[PDB]
């Protein structure tokens, strides 16, 4: 039912109003906060969208640099597009770069979320902190914690859920983004412990239970009956389930890419088998998609149609 792209870290990207302005996405994580305050500078969040923004970074009160972006303008005029449209953004933490971020205490994870949904969250008038994307309210909050372990990350869905019911008047989301071997060392206790929404399981770049080896069964098993069954067992148990897919031949490790007609073949098994949990596919990345023209339209386009097909 819903397709979900990451967009940020594309080379070359365009722009974010541009993706607002394609029909076929409903979610869209903008990656990335990566790193994190127990090791940055400021022992602020730092953030990076490749090629957006003016380079500027704040500096903490007391005129120490921090990695926050400052002047990320376009992305500040866009985000506004595509919720007219009706899509929801949601900011991503972590990311693959650099490999050394991760969370040292409770109380850090709860300041960590305190943060971010003061600077990226309801404008607040006691809030005297950073507004990287001005009085834009994203949607939400993406889990995307590739290194280093579990710890913490349970802490920060929950205090963003507190944040989120003290809000009662509009809806947010929470998403986390496992690898597909289960258990997985960074998200399977925040999935037990504490409820995502949206869980996108990126089924690239691991042999033994890929997307790739549900159409050649002898590279591994695709998983996501396990990965169903884990989910009712969690405080997740409510969150809907998608398949993480590359979105081109180059944006993943090779051998891992779908055609359209191997994507139809998965998704027509799985949504017919789990047509609660199935919750769609989510895209490593938007501008692997919109390079990958198939019969003049991005494959983002071709995966929305096999959705509702
Ligand atoms: C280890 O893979 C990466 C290294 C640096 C930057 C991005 C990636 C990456 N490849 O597929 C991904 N998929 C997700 C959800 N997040 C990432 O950071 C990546």
């Amino acid at each position: 039912s819903n397709l979900a792209i990451y967009w940020g870290q594309g080379p070359n990207q365009l722009r974010l109003s541009h993706f607002c302005q394609e029909t076929s996405l409903d979610i869209i994580n903008i990656g990335f906060i990566n790193y994190f305050p127990d090791m940055s500078p400021g022992h602020w969040p730092g953030s990076n969208f490749g090629n957006q923004c003016d380079g500027s970074v704040y500096v903490t009160n007391d005129g120490v640099v921090t990695k926050l972006l400052s002047g990320c303008h376009q992305i500040m005029e866009d985000i506004p597009i595509c919720q007219a449209a009706g899509k929801k953004v949601l900011l991503s933490i972590g990311g693959a770069y650099p490999p050394d971020q991760s969370i040292l205490s409770e109380d850090s994870a709860v300041a960590f979320a305190t943060f971010l949904w003061g600077a990226f969250g309801p404008v607040a008038e006691g809030w005297e902190g950073p507004r990287p994307f001005g009085d834009v309210v994203v949607d939400g909050f993406d889990f995307d914690i590739e290194h280093n372990g579990g710890f913490g990350y349970a802490t920060m869905v929950n205090t963003f859920r507190q944040y989120f019911n003290q809000v009662p008047e509009r809806k947010f989301y929470l998403s986390a983004a496992p690898q597909c071997i289960i258990p997985d060392a960074q998200l399977s206790d925040a999935i037990f412990n504490a409820a995502f929404d949206f869980i996108w399981i990126q089924y690239y770049n691991t042999a033994a239970c890929s997307a790739k080896s549900f159409i050649d069964t002898s590279l591994g098993t695709f998983n996501f009956d396990a990965w169903v069954t884990v989910l009712k067992a969690s405080a997740s148990k409510d969150a809907k389930l998608y398949v993480g897919l590359p979105a081109s031949e180059t944006a993943a490790n090779q051998g891992y890419y779908l055609t359209p007609d191997e994507v139809e073949s998965l998704v027509s098994t799985y949504m017919d088998r789990y047509p609660d949990t199935f919750g769609g596919i989510m895209l490593w990345e938007a501008t692997a998609s919109e390079n990958n023209q198939i019969d003049g339209a991005p494959y983002a386009d071709h995966m929305k149609d096999i959705l509702l097909h």
